[PDB]
């Protein structure tokens, strides 16, 4: 899929897990997040193509998407505990890692 | 200093870049947190106690320092380009670097 499918995959389930309250709610929406993320991962942006895939900003982009991939891992880990409440705690702080990437990036 | 003092000054300049009097305020306090988290990089955490300097949760505890450092550096530059406004909004988004690293290890 493309760039502004997967953005809208992760903004549209990071609300589905913030309305539910249990865990295989929680559980469904991070699983998508994480493929969604995972299939943006890789893919040089627009305003980087003119970068070398080593380059400072290609590597502290594409570390935005796997330290992301890794913390959604976290918080499905806890769903699959019955951790309800701390997943979407979990969950309201990957903000964080959208914010991060997009001032840097987008 | 130790560990809880790099943390309380990282706490208490956090909040005097929130409530700024002015905008010298801010730069000073940037340059505090700098030094701290840079220390803050040398420590161990106690519920890393256990692990060796090698270990990857030890590794992922001190990157979150380079990176806090360099939002920091990037929030300085704005503020000494007389962008005290940006510093100001560019400083609040730290406390995601605060949150994430707690997350993993507070
Ligand atoms: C980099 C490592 C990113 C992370 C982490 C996240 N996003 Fe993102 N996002 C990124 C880019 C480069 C872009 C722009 C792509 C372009 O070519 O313009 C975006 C865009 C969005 C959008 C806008 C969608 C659109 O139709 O334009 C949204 C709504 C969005 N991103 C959401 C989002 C969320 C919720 C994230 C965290 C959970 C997130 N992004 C992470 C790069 C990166
Ligand atoms: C890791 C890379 C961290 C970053 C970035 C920040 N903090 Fe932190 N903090 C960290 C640990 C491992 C701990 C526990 C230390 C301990 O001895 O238990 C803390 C703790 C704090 C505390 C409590 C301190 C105490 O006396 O118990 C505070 C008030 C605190 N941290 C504040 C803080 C702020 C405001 C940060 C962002 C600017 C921040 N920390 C970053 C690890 C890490
Ligand atoms: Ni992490
Ligand atoms: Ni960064």
């Amino acid at each position: 899929a493309d760039l502004e499918d997967n953005m809208e995959t992760l903004n549209d389930n990071l609300k589905v897990i913030e309305k539910a309250d249990n865990a295989a709610q929680v559980k469904d929406a991070l699983t998508k997040m994480r493929a969604a993320a995972l299939d943006a991962q890789k893919a040089t942006p627009p305003k980087l193509e003119d970068k070398s895939p080593d380059s400072p900003e290609m590597w502290h982009f594409r570390h935005g998407f796997d330290h992301l991939v890794g913390h959604i891992d976290d918080a499905l880990k806890l769903a699959n505990e019955g951790k309800v409440k701390e997943a979407q705690a979990a969950a309201e702080q990957l903000k964080c890692h959208c914010n991060h990437c997009h001032q840097h990036y987008r």
